[PDB]
């Protein structure tokens, strides 16, 4: 179609928009649940059940709730995110998928309709150990394999973001199967820092099942798609 994603953020392209309303992010950690390799890439998933776990303001018309969020990573430190900011691509993306209980009855639903959902972009880039984000890569090795899951903890999705929350904002689709275009697509503009033997852990998941012959989890990023004539707005100047 036309509003797919992931799109090349250019500065030449973007449009501040001095209308955007602040950008409330309220996750409540407790309605975290698993941790599950999709045979895609790793998933930490949300029981979608509380009404307060979830985003509003910026572009949304209303409250959007937190359902899940996963990663994409390449091959090497030189690539793997989904989206480019003036070409350059970094070495993983974390998306935060959240899904319009006003509009739909629930998520299945959301995420293949008009404004099913709302998602986050935050890019990682290696610098320092984040601490947070540990605590994902301890559980990695039980889920090495397609299908398998690990149960979780409390989270807060909220601990992976970066303190600035400038952003931009367009009409997209999912990255992957049925490519629907239901996402109002947020991407922040400072990258959040990671260590590369975090990075690293990342990709010893395999695509392939138990029993299955070896086949490493890594390049798990869409290919860059056309802005066509979508306006690209950002919410700083
Ligand atoms: C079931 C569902 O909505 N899943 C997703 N498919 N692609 C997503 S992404 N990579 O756009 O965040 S979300
Ligand atoms: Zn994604």
């Amino acid at each position: 179609g036309t509003r797919q994603s992931p799109i090349n953020i250019q500065w030449k392209d973007s449009v501040y928009d001095p209308q955007l309303a602040p950008l409330r992010v309220s996750y409540d950690a407790a309605s975290c649940r698993y941790l599950w390799n999709t045979g895609y890439f790793f998933q930490v998933e949300f029981d979608d059940s509380c009404e307060d776990s979830g985003i509003s303001g910026g572009p949304l018309g209303n409250h959007y709730r937190l359902k899940q969020f996963h990663f994409h990573w390449g091959a090497t430190d030189e690539w793997g995110s989904e989206h480019a900011v003036d070409g350059h691509t970094y070495p993983a993306e974390l998306h935060l998928v959240h899904w319009n209980s006003t509009k739909y009855e629930n998520y299945k639903k959301a995420s293949v309709g008009e404004n099913g959902l709302a998602v986050i972009g935050v890019f990682l880039k290696l610098g320092a150990h984040h601490q947070a984000l540990q605590k994902l890569v301890d559980v990695l090795p039980e889920v090495r394999h397609k299908d398998t899951q690990v149960a979780m903890g409390p989270f807060d999705p909220s601990c992976l973001m970066p303190a600035c929350r400038d952003y931009w904002t367009y009409p997209g689709s999912l990255t992957t199967p049925p490519l629907a275009e239901s996402v109002t697509w947020i991407v922040q503009k400072t990258p959040v820092e990671v260590s590369p033997s975090q990075l690293s852990m990342f990709r010893t998941l395999l695509f392939s099942g138990r029993g299955e012959e070896e086949d490493v989890m890594v390049n798990n990023y869409r290919p860059l798609q056309p802005l066509r004539d979508r306006k690209l707005r950002s919410s700083f100047r």
